[PDB]
């Protein structure tokens, strides 16, 4: 609970500097991690079984986005549930900053000159 | 005499729930309120010279957005400026919670378990130093 000792993490993105970034943040907690670039790389890490304890997902991929493969680790998921009667849950957190931030600058490049923060 | 008392505020926003939250809650800071449903009649109530002090802008609307909006709220103020020299620069705050609430609900649509708002810090960032050659 004070350290990520003993845990394996999974993050998915495919920006070099998110992948960087979140890899050092989780290592400085003791945490192993294993970067992915894209769905299908992560998919294929995620075949069933495999060691991993939770994974952030970048929601905004080409060919296959955070959501796609969120929704094929729950396939898998269901599958190994039918064909082994144990119940496989990876915890999957989104990672939004890159559509919000995105957001920003469009708002900032169209001229307004700022934004209501926890809006109506 | 309260915060906003002698503003008056135009709410752009095309969800009826929005305009009534945001200006109900306007006019308790002593504002005065115009909501329009869309970005050309927002458009039409901005005609050079108005009143309008702020302007509350809904960024996702149907057949023009509210950077469109905004893009040629800009226009006119340039074209004033060019024709009159006269500087108007209406304030424009983006309204954009509709936008993280949809991408929220299609996370958990999709069968992710939560989400991270804030995104990853680096942490010795202002410890970085400009080297010379
Ligand atoms: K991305
Ligand atoms: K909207």
């Amino acid at each position: 609970n004070a350290l990520l000792t003993g845990k394996k993490i999974l993050v998915v993105d495919d920006n070099i500097v998110n992948r960087r970034v979140a890899a050092g943040a989780l290592k400085k907690f003791g945490a192993e991690v294993v970067c992915a670039e894209s769905g299908q790389v992560a998919l294929g890490l995620l075949q069933i079984p495999h060691t991993f304890d939770a994974c952030f997902m970048d929601i905004q991929m080409p060919q296959m986005d955070g959501f796609e493969a969120t929704r094929q680790i729950r396939m898998m998921e269901k599958e190994t549930k039918e064909k082994t009667n144990l119940e496989w849950h990876l915890p999957i957190l989104a990672m939004t900053a890159d559509v919000i931030h995105a957001t920003y600058e469009e708002c900032l490049k169209s001229g307004m000159d700022g934004y209501v923060s926890k809006p109506f």
